[PDB]
């Protein structure tokens, strides 16, 4: 279906469309040209399953990017700047919001995609067989993998 103009990037398939219009809203804040959505609906398919695949897990309450509470608090005062209000976890436009404000954070700072990605999962401070909160494994270098395999069938030209 052709669009006025010819760069808007299409929503992949299996992506829910009120996903999209999310990453959308996170994308055109970053200048990004549709690019940065189909990233960020590859990590929001693996981290919760558009909201789907949470329910059992011990970190459901983070919601769509599982951003912790902690790293949320940490956030606050950029979130309100880059977004021109406070974050409500209420929101999942604004859970969406906080997730690529540390996404593209990580991705800025180490200097690409892979490692944003490969950080975002682990932290700054990831080893093989590193452990969260919950003592669940953290296989950052495989989220990296997945994810960005993802990123790419979705059609990232990055």
């Amino acid at each position: 279906p052709p669009t006025n103009p010819p760069t808007t990037v299409t929503k992949p398939a299996e992506v829910p469309s009120r996903i999209w219009t999310y990453v959308m809203n996170a994308d055109n804040a970053y200048g990004k040209g549709g690019d940065f959505a189909l990233l960020l609906s590859a990590v929001i398919k693996k981290e919760s399953y558009f909201g789907d695949g949470l329910s059992g897990s011990p970190s459901a309450g983070d919601g769509l990017m599982q951003v912790q509470p902690n790293t949320r608090n940490a956030y606050l005062s950029q979130f309100s700047a880059k977004y021109g209000h406070a974050y409500n976890h209420s929101s999942e436009q604004d859970q969406v919001y906080m997730g690529s404000l540390i996404l593209n954070e990580k991705i800025v700072r180490f200097g690409s995609i892979y490692s944003g990605l490969l950080h975002y999962n682990g932290g700054d401070y990831w080893y093989p067989g590193a452990t969260d909160s919950y003592g669940r494994p953290i296989l950052a270098d495989q989220y990296a993998n997945t994810v960005y395999a993802q990123y790419k069938s979705y059609g990232g030209r990055y």
